[PDB]
């Protein structure tokens, strides 16, 4: 139906060292012409907290343009209602050291309408997704 949820790893190549600046790992696009209040993603499993995790088992933190982090509830949000689009992405911050390997994300996006002072889910849909970070030409 109308809500749609689309989560994918960014369509380009990430080298390993030093991030020369920010770097886009994953795109999410949300949007419902239904009437709602908010979106949040809910980072899942070993994602807890905002994070990728590596098949090296290190941790490397997420951050969102569009959305808030609030770590009291493991999730980010946007209030919006509006039947537009929200196009975000989910980055790591210029400096990060990437290694080259396999990063994973999995998480939940829920739709949600206000009431009573609090949200009331209406939609959900489980994401994921992996990077697998170059060496590049040595
Ligand atoms: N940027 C919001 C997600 C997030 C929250 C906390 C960390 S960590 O370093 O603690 C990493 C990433
Ligand atoms: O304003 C609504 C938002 O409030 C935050 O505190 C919460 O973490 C989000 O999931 C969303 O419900
Ligand atoms: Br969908
Ligand atoms: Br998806
Ligand atoms: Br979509
Ligand atoms: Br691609
Ligand atoms: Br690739
Ligand atoms: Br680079
Ligand atoms: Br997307
Ligand atoms: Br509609
Ligand atoms: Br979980
Ligand atoms: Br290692
Ligand atoms: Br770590
Ligand atoms: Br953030
Ligand atoms: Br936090
Ligand atoms: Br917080
Ligand atoms: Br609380
Ligand atoms: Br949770
Ligand atoms: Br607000
Ligand atoms: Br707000
Ligand atoms: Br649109
Ligand atoms: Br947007
Ligand atoms: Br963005
Ligand atoms: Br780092
Ligand atoms: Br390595
Ligand atoms: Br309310
Ligand atoms: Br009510
Ligand atoms: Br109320
Ligand atoms: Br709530
Ligand atoms: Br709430
Ligand atoms: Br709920
Ligand atoms: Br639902
Ligand atoms: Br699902
Ligand atoms: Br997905
Ligand atoms: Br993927
Ligand atoms: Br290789
Ligand atoms: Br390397
Ligand atoms: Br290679």
């Amino acid at each position: 139906n109308t809500f749609h949820v689309d989560f994918a790893p960014n369509t380009g190549e990430i080298f390993a060292g030093k991030q020369p600046g920010d770097v886009t790992m994953f795109t999410l696009t949300m949007g419902d012409t239904a009437p709602h209040g908010g979106w949040r993603l809910i980072p899942t499993g070993d994602s807890k907290g905002g994070y990728m995790i590596s098949a090296d088992g290190d941790y490397v933190g997420l951050y969102s343009y569009m959305m808030s982090w609030v770590g009291i509830d493991n999730n980010w949000y946007i209030n919006d209602d509006s039947p537009k689009d929200i196009k975000d992405h989910l980055y790591v911050k210029a400096g990060t050291v990437l290694k080259p390997t396999t990063y994973k994300f999995t998480g939940r996006v829920e739709e949600y309408v206000f009431d009573n002072k609090q949200s009331t889910v209406i939609n959900s849909k489980d994401v994921s997704g992996e990077v697998t970070v170059k060496q590049g030409l040595e």
